[PDB]
């Protein structure tokens, strides 16, 4: 039960060297693009988002970008897109075109990757949609590099009833949050962005306890942590065996983390995260999710309106598909993590 479950935790440590060496790979090169980014009229006041790492060999960087004040126009009644308006060069109008400013950031980047051939770097193009201009270093770790506008305002209306961290993380520290910025993403669904809240993210995992010493002393180890990287792990291990078709690649590690939050908001008590406890609170994550998936529903912390599991998203034929392999999985004590 566990014993498998801290197996496979244990296992994973083992490659704790290599992402820190990979990582520090990329590290060198977001530095010298901060460098060159800066030496540009529009990007001179980039900056790195403190918030990296997604799966193994695939890291997330978010280059932030300071703005004067933004007005945002909800595109649709889609809740998360929006239009931007008072860089001058971007401009399509009054709008601030993301597709064009996204363009003479991969613009720069591309140019500035020859050049220092020190590293072996070759800059490539991904998916549509994604606003990450993706990187591979030495032909095995690729680093999404994704740029942010700041915006320094009241969070939008549709993130009203998003964050319920309420009554697991104090209603005061929701307040903390929501006075942070937020953040303008150039994924279109178009000349639009979409919002990002990585950064709280990264906050409320850091700092995940009701206590204030959740995970500061031996008398307070909870389990949140190790179940999300459980989550994660079975993702992965599921998207390498069903890759004789190809049939999960919709899925990311971003719902694995979306579902835990909501999870994380049922289960506010770190009592419920005791790490004894660590196989019960692991099937609250696999249960939970399982439900996201055969409901096709799983909100955005942040925008609740916004279902990331919708049919728009993913087709109803992954979705089952999935149900079916987690299903199994659970009911069987995992066989994914043996040996
Ligand atoms: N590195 C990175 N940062 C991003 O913000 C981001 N946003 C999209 N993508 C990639 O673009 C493509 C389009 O996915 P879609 O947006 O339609 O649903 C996405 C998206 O709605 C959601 N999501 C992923 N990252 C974020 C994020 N930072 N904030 C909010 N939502 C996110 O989870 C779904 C799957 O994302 P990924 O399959 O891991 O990579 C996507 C994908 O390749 C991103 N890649
Ligand atoms: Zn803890």
């Amino acid at each position: 039960g566990a014993s498998k479950l801290r197996a496979v935790l244990e296992k994973l440590k083992l490659s704790r060297d290599d992402i820190s060496t990979a990582a520090g790979m990329v590290k060198g090169v977001v530095d010298h693009l901060l460098l060159r980014l800066k030496c540009d009229s529009a990007f001179r006041g980039v900056g790195l988002l403190n918030v990296k790492i997604s799966a193994p060999n695939e890291f997330d960087v978010m280059f932030k970008l300071e703005v004067p004040r933004i007005q945002l126009e909800e595109y649709s009644n889609t809740r998360a897109y929006y239009f931007v308006k008072f860089l001058s060069q971007f401009l399509e109008g009054e709008i601030l075109s993301a597709s064009k400013m996204l363009s003479k950031f991969r613009k720069i980047i591309k140019e500035e990757i020859n050049d220092i051939k020190d590293t072996d770097v070759i800059m490539k193009r991904k998916r549509g949609g994604s606003p990450a201009v993706t990187l591979l270093i030495s032909e095995k770790i690729s680093v999404d590099i994704t740029l942010a506008l700041e915006s320094k305002s009241s969070w939008p209306a549709s993130t009203q009833e998003g964050l319920r961290i309420q009554n697991w993380l104090s209603a005061k520290v929701r307040k903390q949050l929501r006075l942070k910025p937020f953040y303008l993403v150039p994924k279109h669904a178009e000349e639009t962005w979409r919002l990002s809240f990585s950064h709280i993210e990264k906050e409320i995992l850091n700092n995940h306890g009701k206590s204030k010493t959740c995970c500061e002393n031996k008398e307070e180890k909870c389990c949140r942590k190790d179940c999300l990287k459980l989550m994660k792990y079975l993702l992965e291990q599921l998207k390498e065996r069903f890759k004789d078709k190809k049939h999960l690649d919709k899925f990311s590690s971003y719902h694995v983390k979306t579902a835990f939050f909501h999870v994380c908001t049922q289960n506010p008590q770190d009592s419920q995260w005791d790490r004894k406890d660590l196989g019960l609170c692991f099937d609250n994550c696999v249960t939970y999710f399982l439900q996201c998936l055969r409901t096709e529903k799983l909100e955005n912390y942040f925008i609740p309106e916004f279902n990331l599991f919708s049919s728009n998203l993913i087709d109803k034929r992954s979705k089952e598909f999935l149900t079916k392999q987690i299903e199994y999985e659970r009911n069987n004590e995992f066989p994914v993590f043996d040996e």
